[PDB]
């Protein structure tokens, strides 16, 4: 029997930062202080204009999201009028920030999450990580050659950076609404080092005494994605239009609007610690590959369907497990693992299985990643 997926409106984005829809402002061969870098990145864009709301947050105070972005711009203009750029910027505690910083309906699967996953498996033009017995050695280098440019690896480094920055600011600046650039770094195909700005978050108060204590934040992320194409994906966001980008195409130059995706969010101490640990995804998926290799001859696997895609696909699954971590995901994977073994055991053809299905399917509510894996599971069943 196939798994029963819930009915309801399309599921919506719930990651801590944009994935496929992200947009970088970058500077090449920059130099180390986040705020400094962020400003220089901002200055590379000249299409800025008066911001306006173009897709409202249905459940939020929309003017507050717009005032917040205007405030970020204003305080950035201030710290450029200062003699020396400060090491960090604590935002004025305005009414819009105080509100923004806070001071289960079933959903159907929509195609955007499979699309996200597909994007995560792809190669990018940039290298996102450098290579840090001898049989175990050759494997680490070949594997790394295959995933260092992978988009999922960008997500890892992006996630490590923002969780490190947020966790540190949470400890060092507990009562400040600190402004925190979202940054990553990479190397181009020609070897040039590049610094990337995705946007900003602003932290709320953060006396994180326990691992489960939550710090609130508001995230502000650049994008060229028009949210009106997939409104359901963006139910948690206010989207602003903030500039115009002149884009060079083989058809000519095209003007496209730049958007800012804004939402309020929160994360706990322990999720941030896991966030800092996302490079484990590289190791964890390398081990799965070695398990396949040690079932037979290392040079043969990586020199001779294709090994590159298998690496990147395992990495993306691992990365997406981290990005979309949840009790439901843990419930689904632990339980569906049991059904799989039982079904696979029928290569030979607590009582019944009615109980097992209930355990699996009650994990299937509204989480897009869990729902997608369910859809994958059904394909495995229906074959």
């Amino acid at each position: 029997r196939p798994l029963r997926l819930p009915n309801g409106p399309p599921c919506s984005q719930r990651s801590k930062f944009l994935l496929m829809d992200a947009l970088k402002l970058s500077i090449e061969d920059p130099e180390g202080i986040p705020l400094y870098d962020a400003i220089k990145c901002m200055k590379t864009f000249f299409g800025w204009k008066e911001p306006n709301i173009i897709k409202p947050h249905e459940k939020g105070i929309n003017p507050n999201y717009l005032l917040t972005w205007k405030q970020v711009l204003a305080e950035l203009q201030d710290i450029e009028n200062e003699e020396k750029i400060p090491r960090t910027k604590n935002m004025k505690k305005t009414s819009q920030l105080k509100w923004a910083l806070g001071e289960p309906e079933p959903r159907s699967l929509a195609c955007w999450i499979q699309n996200e996953f597909n994007k995560a498996c792809e190669l990018t033009d940039s290298s996102w990580v450098e290579l840090d017995e001898h049989i175990a050695s050759m494997r680490r280098n070949y594997f790394t050659a295959e995933v260092s440019h992978c988009r999922a690896t960008e997500y890892i480094m992006k996630g490590v950076y923002i969780n490190t920055a947020l966790l540190n600011a949470s400890c060092a600046a507990m009562d400040d609404f600190q402004l925190i650039p979202m940054i990553s770094k990479c190397r181009t195909k020609e070897g040039r080092r590049k610094t990337n700005l995705y946007g900003f978050i602003i932290k709320g108060r953060s006396h994180l005494r326990n691992d489960t204590d939550v710090v609130n934040f508001v995230s502000m992320e650049f994008s060229l994605t028009d949210p009106r194409l997939e409104p359901h994906k963006w139910e948690k966001y206010c989207v602003l239009e903030i500039g115009d980008m002149l884009l060079r195409t083989a058809v000519g130059q095209v003007s496209r609007p730049m958007f800012l995706y804004v939402r309020t969010n929160g994360t706990s101490k322990i999720k941030m610690k896991w966030g800092m640990e996302m490079r484990r995804c590289l190791l964890q998926s390398l081990q799965q590959i070695e398990s396949m290799i040690e079932a037979e001859l290392t040079k043969e696997f990586f020199e001779n369907g294709s090994i590159g895609k298998v690496c990147r696909t395992l990495l993306a699954k691992s990365v997406f497990n981290s990005l979309y971590a949840s009790p439901q995901l843990e419930g689904f994977s632990a339980e569906s693992r049991k059904l799989l073994l039982i079904v696979q055991a029928l290569r030979d053809n607590t009582f019944d299985l009615e109980g097992l299905y209930e355990a699996i399917e009650e994990c299937l509510i509204n989480d897009p990643w869990v729902l997608l894996n369910a859809s994958w599971f059904n394909s495995f069943l229906t074959h």
